[PDB]
This record gives C-alpha cells, sequence and structure tokens, in this order.
C-alpha cells in the first residue's frame, strides 16, 4: 500500500476491507453542524516528563517515538476516560502548500497535519488497544504555512539523517510541548487510523487553532524519500488519505 496511482487510498479496501466501515478517518468538519456539548471537559496534555528516543522512516512517514513503559507523556481530560500515553507523533504533508491535511475545516486544507498518537492504559499495551474502540487517542494539530516554528527545528534539522525508508536516528531529549498551540479548543468524533490496517479504534480530538511553520520548514520535510536507499527515488509528498463519509457519526465541539 502507499499514495501513488496504483497502492494509493482508492486501493487500500482490496486488503483492508474496513477501508469503507462505519467509523473511517479522516473527515471535514463541518463547522455549523458540529454541535456544541456543555458536558465536554478541558483537556489535559502531562508533557513534562516526555522521553523521547528516536525518529524513523518507515516508507509512509516519519515517526518520533518515546518511551511509554510509563505514565511520562500523558493526556486525559475532554471526552475521554482514563489515561492514555503518547506513543508516537508524525504528520502528513503534501507537495504543494494547498493541500496535506488529513483532517479539513469547512473544506479547507492546511498544509500539513500532526498528529500525536495515544494509548490506553487500560489495555496494558500498544498492541491491545489497537483491538478497542476507546483504544486510542489521537490529537490533531493543522499546520498553516507563516511563521517559522523554533520548537520543531529540531525535527526539521535530523530529516537528512533519515531520508530513505528503513533509516532512523537517536532523538532524545524532544520536547513535544513546543508543538501546541496556545488554545486547546477542540472537535471530537469516533474514526480510525489513517493508514492501513484502519482499525476504527480511535477517538480523535481535533484543535481549532492552527500552529504557523516557515515555507523552509516545510520544504525540507518534501526532501524525504519513499524509497530505501539505493533505489530509484519517490519523493515522500501527499503521504494523506482523503475525507471519509461522516455516516450518522456526529462532531462535537468543546467550544
Ligand atoms: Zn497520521
Amino acid at each position: 500500500w502507499g499514495y501513488g496511482k496504483h497502492n494509493g487510498p482508492e486501493h487500500w479496501h482490496k486488503d483492508f476491507p474496513i477501508a469503507k466501515g462505519e467509523r473511517q478517518s479522516p473527515v471535514d468538519i463541518d463547522t455549523h453542524t458540529a454541535k456544541y456539548d456543555p458536558s465536554l471537559k478541558p483537556l489535559s496534555v502531562s508533557y513534562d516528563q516526555a522521553t523521547s528516543l528516536r525518529i524513523l522512516n518507515n516508507g509512509h512517514a516519519f515517526n518520533v517515538e518515546f518511551d511509554d513503559s510509563q505514565d511520562k507523556a500523558v493526556l486525559k481530560g475532554g471526552p475521554l476516560d482514563g489515561t492514555y500515553r503518547l506513543i508516537q507523533f508524525h504528520f502528513h504533508w503534501g507537495s504543494l502548500d494547498g493541500q496535506g491535511s488529513e483532517h479539513t475545516v469547512d473544506k479547507k486544507k492546511y498544509a500539513a497535519e500532526l498528529d500525536l498518537v495515544h494509548w490506553n492504559t487500560k489495555y496494558g499495551d500498544f498492541g491491545k488497544a489497537v483491538q478497542q474502540p476507546d483504544g486510542l487517542a489521537v490529537l490533531g494539530i493543522f499546520l498553516k504555512v507563516g511563521s517559522a516554528k523554533p520548537g520543531l527545528q529540531k525535527v526539521v534539522d535530523v530529516l537528512d539523517s533519515i531520508k530513505t525508508k528503513g533509516k532512523s536516528a537517536d532523538f532524545t531529549n524532544f520536547d513535544p510541548r513546543g508543538l501546541l498551540p496556545e488554545s486547546l479548543d477542540y472537535w471530537t468524533y469516533p474514526g480510525s487510523l489513517t493508514t492501513p490496517p484502519l482499525l476504527e479504534c480511535v477517538t480523535w480530538i481535533v484543535l481549532k487553532e492552527p500552529i504557523s511553520v516557515s515555507s523552509e520548514q516545510v520544504l525540507k520535510f518534501r526532501k524525504l524519500n519513499f524509497n530505501g536507499e539505493g533505489e530509484p527515488e519517490e519523493l515522500m509528498v501527499d503521504n494523506w488519505r482523503p475525507a471519509q463519509p461522516l455516516k450518522n457519526r456526529q462532531i462535537k465541539a468543546s467550544f
């Protein structure tokens, strides 16, 4: 599976039938139809004690891994029940600044989308969790192009080292707090993973307020390779999946 003309998202259903299930992601957030729900609690992001380990190019994106052996970086509150531990974060970007994000707002596409993946500690590990309806919590943040983001530069600067598929680099002392928007106002709905196995085990939390990245920042993202080292070069661009049908589901807003 991949993002080209022949193994792209329109083909995923052949191997991953849940590709056309009832709670697929991403979706288009219609802000006039989203429901303001007063019973929604504020998000609780505890990342001060986060331990980053490495960065790797898995052939579809680049993932920043964190030590989740203990409650060091956790997410709670909001529409969640229990404590969700950060496992990794990754992005989805386009070839141009006019597309990238997976989740869209009023049909608007952002330059890229940052997803923080967390799993429910009541299930013991990540693997058990993906087998559960309330198994994961993904925090989505849109990136728009304007001013640079100091907090993202450490990541940008290490991309040269993991150009191709399979490459990884030690990546310690990286603080995720530097990627959060000022406001934690959000939209929430029941969905799934956006890449196979598309397991419908996620509670999505999409932040209203986007973060800005400079053009050059984003540029470094478009220099990645889908391919392994020593193969023809496939630039890693447009690794995002198209919005899926809402199908009954309701999108709730915390504002
Ligand atoms: Zn993703």
